[PDB]
């Protein structure tokens, strides 16, 4: 523990490693070493930091297997820091991610067995949609808890990650109906919209690359 500081520096020198390697084994340390040191820190701060590194990682991953990798991981330490802080909003955070990466490995699952099923398709990109929109909304939840903002989000981005295990059950029934391709498709762009009405809301830093 040289500096607080230091090994936030620490883990984003390991998430943008993460990224570029291109071997899912690598990756896998990666998460599992970021795991370890928010498992065992006991600065709720560093945990709730680290989860936001691992919010943004699962966002850009290209392999799904990385992807649901990370969004263990977050759910894990997320469940682990609303024990620590007693904070209900991470909680709610850890349930929603794992709703998401359910619905996500339903619908991905589904789609292999049947790649040609537009309905299927969709559903995956409802999944892939819901997802995105719990990452923002466990983002503002963790840097703004008390705002009322991060309760609205979290409570319909988690909305949408329970309609896209819906819409993925009732694919697997109805592969060929494109009533369902076309009512999952209405869902995914309102789910698409809570997204960028999050994303919206949050607050970066202004630092510009070449200042940091």
């Amino acid at each position: 523990a040289t500096d607080k500081e230091e090994v936030i520096e620490i883990v984003k020198e390991l998430a943008e490693l993460a990224k570029q390697s291109t071997d899912p084994n690598l990756v896998a340390e990666v998460v599992r070493a970021l795991t370890e040191v928010a498992k065992t820190s006991t600065d709720t701060e560093l945990i709730r930091e680290i989860i936001k590194v691992l919010l943004e990682l699962a966002s850009k991953l290209r392999d799904p297997q990385a992807v649901l990798e990370a969004l263990q991981a977050v759910a894990e330490l997320a469940r682990e820091l609303a024990e620590k802080t007693g904070d209900p909003i991470a909680k709610e955070c850890a349930e929603a991610v794992s709703a998401a990466a359910e619905a996500v490995k339903k619908a991905a699952d589904l789609l292999k067995r049947h790649p040609g099923s537009e309905a299927a398709q969709a559903a995956l990109e409802l999944a892939k949609a819901a997802a995105e929109a719990v990452l923002i909304a466990c983002l503002l939840a963790l840097d703004y808890p008390k705002s009322d903002i991060a309760k609205k989000c979290i409570k319909a981005a988690s909305e949408a990650a329970e309609e896209a295990s819906k819409a993925a059950e009732e694919a697997q029934r109805h592969p060929d109906s494109q009533k369902a391709r076309d009512e999952i498709k209405e869902a995914s762009q309102k789910a698409e919209e809570v997204k960028e009405r999050c994303e919206r809301a949050q607050e970066h830093p202004n630092a510009g690359w070449l200042e940091h």
